[PDB]
């Protein structure tokens, strides 16, 4: 996948902009 289509989305699972990181996407 991609920074977005993996990392971010994974990040998005973490909570996205509530996850703690800024969106990879």
């Amino acid at each position: 996948e991609e920074e977005c289509v993996r990392l971010y989305i994974q990040w998005l699972k973490d909570g996205g902009p509530s996850s703690g990181r800024p969106p990879p996407c």
